[PDB]
């Protein structure tokens, strides 16, 4: 496949070129810098459980086609994201309300909606089917009636090296993702828009935040700690064996 | 590297070569006086874990390289600090009112704030990359363009001795980092400036104090104090091993 690395390296972030930034870390055995994006994360291990890929079975290097299949669900659900905040953005912004209100007002019902869905599912289908075919032969899978999709071929055309773009896909998908979560969460918990809370926060950033909105603020963050304190001490007992 | 002395001596300061000046103390296994301002300090073993240099991996003399990333990050934050209580000082003491109002009374919003923070972030990449690419083939990381900045060649031109600025200087970086956590605490609990809290207790030095400001002035004390004997309680357990 072309989605593979062909350096094998680990970029140097925020902390190291590893989460978990202390001595005391060794990266879990079957991450080994062979994938774009790579930091070692996998405090659950779901890299090596959660999934089947669509590929012959008992054919040896079958446990690395299983991250293959997960890369390729990351990236799917990232393009998809960063689609959706450019969306979100370019019509919020400029004359509409709400954005989670205007589907139901397009008044979609009876039978314009059966043949909008008959002929989306049709079309996807069609998408679909090709791309299964050809995650099987080779390891990958384009979304657009090819494998690779490389209209003007750009995957090796960045002046600042070879496998570039790989990291660079994978990490603008990956902010998208988080980015559009928070758009969702931001919604239900302030009533606003996107840009009526950054400008809030700008405003007077001491009472326009999470910690002032009531119960449902109080509730995300109980959440989001008691989610962040399970993950860590998943990943001590993991360091332990 | 240039960091590093040329002698490896301990200098005699308020009670020895040593912090905890008994005769039962031996100095921590990885600070031997190599490195500037040494006085084997660390009750908590934070140089043997708690960060990863940017240098290949596997390579040898790994752990000493951690010592040095770390002392790079000793000395970058002293010289912010030894800059902002200069300014601080230079502007309290003018004619200026409280220090802590002044980026409040700027009035940035809009247009001009998203500007001046892209551009100030663009030059601050770039010099950043450029301190990175230093440090991995010099183990040394130079602010301004430089690996080593020296464009008054001054690092070993005092007339007291070769490796003497090396040693004034992380020692004036360590004296102004607390000097500005002072200026911060003191601006919570009293409410006045730097000048109008040294004039205070210079003129009745009995009920100008910290003990008479109310539960700040307490609450402080207590968490000081509860500190204090943390890493003292620390350093004994250390040395039985
Ligand atoms: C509340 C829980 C919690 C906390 C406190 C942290 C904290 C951290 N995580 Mg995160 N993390 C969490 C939950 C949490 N995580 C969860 C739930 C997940 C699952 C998705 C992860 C997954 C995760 C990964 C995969 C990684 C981290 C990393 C980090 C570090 C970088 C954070 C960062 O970029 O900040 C944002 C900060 C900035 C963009 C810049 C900071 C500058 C600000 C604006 C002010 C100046 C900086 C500051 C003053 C410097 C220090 C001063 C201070 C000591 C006083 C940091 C130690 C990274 C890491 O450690 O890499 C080595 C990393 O790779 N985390
Ligand atoms: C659905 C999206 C998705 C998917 C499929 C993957 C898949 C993968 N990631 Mg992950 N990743 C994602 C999003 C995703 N990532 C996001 C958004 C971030 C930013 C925090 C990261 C950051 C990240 C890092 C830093 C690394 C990976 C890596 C990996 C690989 C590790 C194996 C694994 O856990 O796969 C299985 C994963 C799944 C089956 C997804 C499970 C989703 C859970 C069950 C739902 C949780 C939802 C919840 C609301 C989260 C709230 C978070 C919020 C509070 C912050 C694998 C290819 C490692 C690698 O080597 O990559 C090449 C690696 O180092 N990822
Ligand atoms: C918080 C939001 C969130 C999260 C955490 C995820 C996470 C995931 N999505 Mg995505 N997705 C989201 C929102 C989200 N999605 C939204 C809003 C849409 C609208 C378009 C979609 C639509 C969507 C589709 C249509 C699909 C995914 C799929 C997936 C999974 C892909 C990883 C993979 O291949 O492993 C595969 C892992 C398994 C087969 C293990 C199954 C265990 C179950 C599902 C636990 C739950 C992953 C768990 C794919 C998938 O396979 O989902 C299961 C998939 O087909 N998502
Ligand atoms: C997947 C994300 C997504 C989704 C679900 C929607 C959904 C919607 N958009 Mg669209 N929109 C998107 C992305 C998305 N948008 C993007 C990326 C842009 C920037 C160009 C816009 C800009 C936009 C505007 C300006 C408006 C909408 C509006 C609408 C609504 C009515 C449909 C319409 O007029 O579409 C029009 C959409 C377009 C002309 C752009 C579509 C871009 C597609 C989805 C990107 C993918 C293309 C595909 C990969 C190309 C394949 C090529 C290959 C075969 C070679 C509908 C709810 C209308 C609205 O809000 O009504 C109230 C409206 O005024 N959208
Ligand atoms: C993706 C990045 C992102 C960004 C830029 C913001 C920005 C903001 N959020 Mg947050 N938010 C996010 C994701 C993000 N959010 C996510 C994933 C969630 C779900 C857990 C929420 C849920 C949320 C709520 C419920 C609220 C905010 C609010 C706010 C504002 C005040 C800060 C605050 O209270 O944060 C709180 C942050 C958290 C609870 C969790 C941390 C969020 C991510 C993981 C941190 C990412 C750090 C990263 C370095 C930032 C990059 C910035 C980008 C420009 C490069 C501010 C405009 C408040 C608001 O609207 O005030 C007016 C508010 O009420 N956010
Ligand atoms: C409440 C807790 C506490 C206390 C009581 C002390 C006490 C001491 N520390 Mg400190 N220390 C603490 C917490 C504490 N430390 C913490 C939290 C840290 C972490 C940052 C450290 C880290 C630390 C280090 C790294 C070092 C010390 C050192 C010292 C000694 C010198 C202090 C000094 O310069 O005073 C300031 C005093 C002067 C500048 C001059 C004194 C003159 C005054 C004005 C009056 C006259 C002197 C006096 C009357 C003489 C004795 C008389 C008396 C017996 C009646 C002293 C025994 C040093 C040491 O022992 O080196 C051998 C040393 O190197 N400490
Ligand atoms: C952020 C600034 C900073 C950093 C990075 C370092 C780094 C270092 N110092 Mg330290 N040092 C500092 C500030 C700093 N110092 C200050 C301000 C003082 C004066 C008290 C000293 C005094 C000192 C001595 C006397 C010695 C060192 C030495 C060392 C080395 C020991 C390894 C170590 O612990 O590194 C890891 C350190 C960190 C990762 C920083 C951790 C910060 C903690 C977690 C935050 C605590 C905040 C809290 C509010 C403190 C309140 C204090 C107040 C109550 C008094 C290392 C290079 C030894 C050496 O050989 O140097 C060459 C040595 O002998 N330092
Ligand atoms: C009490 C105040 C205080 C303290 C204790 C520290 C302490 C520290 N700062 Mg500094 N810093 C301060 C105020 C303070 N800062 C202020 C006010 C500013 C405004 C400019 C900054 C901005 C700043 C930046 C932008 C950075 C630091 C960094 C650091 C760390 C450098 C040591 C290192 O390289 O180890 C590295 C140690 C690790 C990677 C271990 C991570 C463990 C986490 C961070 C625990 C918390 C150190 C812990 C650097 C850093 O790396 O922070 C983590 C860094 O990038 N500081
Ligand atoms: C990092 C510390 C720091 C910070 C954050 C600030 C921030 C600020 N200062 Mg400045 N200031 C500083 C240090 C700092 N100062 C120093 C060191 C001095 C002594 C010369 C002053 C003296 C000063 C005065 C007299 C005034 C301000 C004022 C201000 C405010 C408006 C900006 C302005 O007019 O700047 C003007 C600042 C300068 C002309 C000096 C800047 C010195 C820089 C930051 C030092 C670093 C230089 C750099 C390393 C050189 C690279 C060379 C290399 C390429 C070869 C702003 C909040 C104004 C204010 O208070 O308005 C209400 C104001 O009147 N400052
Ligand atoms: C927890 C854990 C354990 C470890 O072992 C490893 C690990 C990495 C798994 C790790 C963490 C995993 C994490 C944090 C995964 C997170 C995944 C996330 C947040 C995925 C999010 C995907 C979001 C997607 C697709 C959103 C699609 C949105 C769309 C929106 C569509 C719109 C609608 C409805 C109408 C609007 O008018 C217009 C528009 C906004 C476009 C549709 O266009």
């Amino acid at each position: 496949p072309t989605t593979m690395l062909e350096e094998r390296d680990n970029l140097w972030e925020i902390g190291g070129p590893y989460w978990w930034p202390f001595s005391s870390f060794t990266p879990p055995a079957h991450l080994d810098g062979s994938l774009p994006g790579d930091r070692g994360f996998d405090p659950f291990s779901l890299g090596t459980s959660w999934g089947q890929p669509p590929v012959d079975v008992s054919d040896p290097n079958y446990d690395e086609s299983r991250l293959r299949w997960l890369l390729e669900g990351e990236l799917y659900n990232g393009r998809l994201a960063m689609l959706a905040v450019v969306g979100v953005l370019t019509v919020e912004a400029q004359g509409k309300g709400p954005w989670w209100e205007i589907p139901g007002n397009l008044n979609l019902f009876g039978t314009p909606y059966v043949v909008a869905v008959v002929g989306g599912h049709l079309a996807f289908a069609l998408l679909e089917k090709k791309r299964l075919e050809n995650f099987r032969e080779t390891g990958e899978a384009g979304h657009f009636g090819a494998a690779r999709f490389d209209p003007l071929d750009l995957t090796e055309a960045n002046p600042l090296g070879t496998d570039y773009n790989r990291q660079a896909e994978v990490r603008n998908c990956r902010l998208a993702m988080l980015t559009f979560l928070g758009f969702s969460v931001q919604a239900w918990v302030t009533g606003k828009g996107p840009i009526e809370n950054a400008k809030d926060h700008l405003a007077s950033p001491f009472e326009a935040n999470i910690f002032t909105y009531g119960d449902r603020g109080t509730n995300v963050v109980a959440i989001f700690s008691a989610f962040a304190a399970v993950m860590h001490i998943a990943e001590l007992a993991r360091e332990k064996k």
